[PDB]
């Protein structure tokens, strides 16, 4: 919660978080948590540090991914789920968490085989797509201000890159 | 809701709000709910009773000062986001958000210490002001 944007902070996570399934589980909690209810202004560190989690190429990384994507069951927390309750308000925050996942998919191919491989997520990850396509069509989205798409770059990038990522 | 223009309410607010932690939020995040969706012309009622919630000297009140202007994360928008969300349309109801700012960053000095010295509500207090000249 309070150390974050430090780079001692993740190291440390990374190297606990190593074949450690309960340590794992704590950190995508709390890092799911945070996503979720913190301010657009500091969401980017904990995108950042969630990424990096997932990177780690482990033989848990799978369920690691799964637990992001989709969340633990019935609580409705995860990335796809903080993706549709802020598609209507706050959509700064599913643009970031768009945005994370693009740069998770493009640079593992682990997590690019649980994508194409499993209907649901591709599902998902579409329903991402054409929501980030409409909301841009109708700068540098993290100066917390009036929570509309604005075009930018980082936009307009990311939204070329996720679309080359579907099917 | 209903009550908010008596003065029976605000003493009974003042008295549960004082070092409650989660009962302060509550206030707060019906407070904020009613100053974002809720009707236009009815805001002072709500806005007045909101000073008196984050004048309470007591040791939480920096946080109040805090979920007041960023907003309950997730949920209920702050007193900076109502106004984002109502300059175009609904401007009546920006304009009367900023009064209570006004109002509260002029009377009560651990705001002003936490407008001066949070650089991200600094700025966003910036936008504001302009706004309101310009819509003059």
């Amino acid at each position: 919660e309070d150390c974050s944007n430090s780079e001692e902070t993740v190291k440390l996570l990374r190297f606990c978080c190593w074949e450690n399934p309960q340590f794992s589980s704590t950190v995508l909690s709390e890092l799911l948590w945070q996503v979720a209810y913190s301010y657009t202004y500091e969401l980017r560190p904990y995108l950042d540090l969630l990424l990096q989690i997932l990177l780690i190429e482990d033989s848990w990384q799978t369920h690691r991914i799964h637990n992001a994507l989709k969340g633990i069951p019935d609580d409705r927390d995860g990335l796809f789920d903080t993706i549709q309750r802020s598609k209507n308000h706050y959509q700064k925050r599913a643009y970031q968490c768009i945005k994370c996942m693009v740069a998770l998919f493009s640079n593992c191919p682990v997590a690019y085989q649980i994508l194409q491989g499993n209907g649901d997520l591709k599902r998902k990850w579409t329903w991402a797509v054409e929501w980030l396509g409409d909301e841009l069509e109708r700068q540098s989205n993290e100066t917390s201000n009036g929570y509309f798409l604005e075009r930018s770059h980082s936009a307009r990038m990311t939204l070329a890159k996720a679309c080359e990522l579907c099917p």
